[PDB]
């Protein structure tokens, strides 16, 4: 199913995207719309966080040799070039604050009702989308384009992060003013390859240099102890697909199990894997009868009331992707570790799990990672039997009787199958530099640099 499947979601994706995608007249070319419904709901809109997962997942599958992807990513960054340059109800772009836009008409205008704005996870999301492509472009030979165009516009974005990153604003879900974990990682990991694209293109970034070990000194402060806080400052559990989110979308590939920068086998990761995913087994009915050491239907958050709170694609496929991670890493490294921290996560698939470190030509690690395996594809079993006949996403699944609702067709649901079928196949993305930035302050401070803001023209 998933092999059919993931033909389905590439297809579906572009779809999605203007100006020619079958669902989306009306869109203009490289704008990524998140679902083709106008009405109940509304999501006929481009969000630059929705947009910029898609295309880091596409600017993936076209590095891993889907070459006909070209004229959609080139059309992406001539988008964005206006994008950034649209005054918004955030700010401007000579102030960099227009920049934290959540979302924009299709037709590359600003969004002029009230929103949860400003969202700071999007310029590290579109920055990394873009870092990819400029990576290609220069391996490739076309230095003109990474340095004139790519480079430019990446320039934006890191700016912002380095400017803001240190303000509160909404989280991922749009509905939480504060600091966010999802949002904190992924501009900690913009920064890193960020700083490594300007040296690439013979420039430079102080802003970026200076500012990500300060964010990963924040990062910290979202572990409690047991799991990953999702938000400072709620009075909600704090477990949330936000950190499975976060975890998963800074993977990087060289990484050890490093626990600073919440890898997917990080002990820290394991842990949190468990808590979220559990806070999900006695609130829907679709989770039914079913054991601890078997895979659920997983929503966001416990609390969620949106549609009365129901299981998502992309919250159930990313518990998938986490594990899929873990197995690529415990593989590459020959070793898997149980630690007190991720005891219980181990013994919930592995009645006869203990703290100590197993080979991979170990026994004890050949029923481990088996058991994580059958686990991993437990969630996608769950998924693929809640995906339409004809290959359909949704953004939800009912809680009760998992039919699909809200918005139909979610291209986020489709490059979320994407990226946990390729994790499950062992396809990884280009690292991002983790094995060199995962050293933590001493001491952490409330800080910010400045960059450059400037408009670009393609
Ligand atoms: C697998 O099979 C599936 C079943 O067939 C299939 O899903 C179907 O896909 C088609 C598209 O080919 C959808 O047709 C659209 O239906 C719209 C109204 O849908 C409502 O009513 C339906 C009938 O009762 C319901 O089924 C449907 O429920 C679904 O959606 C819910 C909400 O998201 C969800 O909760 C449900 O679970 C369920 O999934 C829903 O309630 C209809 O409005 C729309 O017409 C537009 O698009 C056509 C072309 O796509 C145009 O011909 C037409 O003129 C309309 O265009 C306007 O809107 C477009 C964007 O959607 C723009 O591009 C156009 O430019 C234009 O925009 C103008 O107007 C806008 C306001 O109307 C405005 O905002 C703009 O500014 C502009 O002025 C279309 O006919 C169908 O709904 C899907 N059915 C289901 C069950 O989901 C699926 O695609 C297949 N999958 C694969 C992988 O192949
Ligand atoms: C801007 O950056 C600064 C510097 O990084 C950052 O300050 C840090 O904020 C965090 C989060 O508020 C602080 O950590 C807290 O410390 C208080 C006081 O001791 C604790 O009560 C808090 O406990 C909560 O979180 C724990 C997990 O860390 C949970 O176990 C517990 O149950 C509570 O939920 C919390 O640990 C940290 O001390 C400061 N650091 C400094 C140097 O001030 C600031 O938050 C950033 N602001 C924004 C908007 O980005
Ligand atoms: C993460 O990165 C730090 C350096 O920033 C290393 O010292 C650590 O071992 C890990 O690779
Ligand atoms: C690892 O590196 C960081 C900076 O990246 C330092 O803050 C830390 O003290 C250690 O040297
Ligand atoms: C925040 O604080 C740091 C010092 O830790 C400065 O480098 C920066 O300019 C800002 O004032
Ligand atoms: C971000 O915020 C710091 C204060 O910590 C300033 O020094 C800096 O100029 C930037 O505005
Ligand atoms: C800042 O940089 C942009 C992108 O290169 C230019 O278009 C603009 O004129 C300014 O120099
Ligand atoms: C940079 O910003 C300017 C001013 O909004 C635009 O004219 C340009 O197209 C780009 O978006
Ligand atoms: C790119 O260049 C154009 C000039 O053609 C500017 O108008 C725009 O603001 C952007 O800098």
């Amino acid at each position: 199913w998933l092999s059919n499947e993931a033909t389905v979601a590439r297809t579906a994706i572009l779809n999605n995207i203007g100006a020619d995608g079958a669902w989306v007249s009306g869109a203009d070319s490289g704008i990524v719309v998140a679902s083709p419904s106008t009405d109940n709901p509304d999501y006929f809109y481009t969000w630059t966080r929705d947009s910029g997962l898609v295309l880091k997942t596409l600017v993936d599958l076209f590095r891993n040799g889907d070459t006909s992807l070209l004229s959609t990513i080139e059309n992406y960054i001539s988008a964005q070039a206006i994008v950034q340059g649209i005054s918004n109800p955030s700010g401007d772009l000579s102030s960099g604050a227009g920049l934290g836009e959540p979302k924009f008409n299709v037709d590359e205008t600003a969004y002029t009702g009230s929103w949860g704005r400003p969202q700071r996870d999007g310029p590290a999301l579109r920055a990394t989308a873009m870092i990819g492509f400029g990576q290609w472009l220069l391996d490739n030979g076309y230095t003109s384009t990474a340095t004139d165009i790519v480079w430019p516009l990446v320039r934006n974005d890191l700016s912002y992060v380095a400017q803001y990153w240190n303000q509160t604003g909404y989280d991922l879900w749009e509905e939480v003013n504060g600091s966010s974990f999802f949002t904190i990682a992924v501009q900690h990991r913009a920064l890193v390859e960020g700083s490594a694209f300007a040296t690439a293109v013979g420039s430079s970034c102080s802003w970026c240099d200076s500012q990500a070990p300060e964010i990963l000194c924040y990062l910290q402060s979202f572990w409690t102890g047991s799991f990953i806080l999702a938000n400072f400052d709620s009075s909600r559990s704090g477990k949330d697909a936000n950190t499975l989110l976060g975890s998963i979308h800074t993977f990087d590939p060289e990484a050890a199990c490093d626990d600073s920068t919440f890898q997917p086998c990080s002990p820290r990761a394991l842990a949190n894997h468990k808590e979220v995913v559990d806070s999900f087994r006695s609130i829907y009915t679709l989770n039914d009868g079913l054991s601890d050491s078997e895979a659920v239907a997983v929503g966001r958050y416990p609390e969620d009331t949106y549609y009365n709170g129901n299981p998502w694609f992309l919250c159930t496929l990313a518990a998938a992707e986490q594990l899929y991670d873990a197995l690529y890493q415990w593989d590459k490294q020959g070793s898997l570790e149980v630690t007190d921290v991720s005891l219980d996560f181990f013994k919930a698939l592995y009645s006869d799990a203990a703290t100590g470190t197993y080979s991979s030509s170990s026994s004890t690690y050949s029923s481990i990672v088996d058991a994580v395996k059958t686990f991993a594809d437990g969630f996608v079993s769950i998924v693929e039997t809640h995906a339409a006949s004809n290959g359909s996403m949704s953004e939800q699944y009912d809680k009760s009787d998992g039919e699909q609702l809200s918005a139909r067709d979610l291209t986020w649901s489709y490059a979320a199958l994407l990226t946990a079928n390729n994790r499950r196949n062992s396809v990884v993305p280009a690292s991002w530099g983790e094995t060199s930035a995962s050293s933590v302050p001493g001491t952490c401070a409330a800080t910010s640099a400045i960059g450059t803001y400037s408009s670009v023209t393609v």
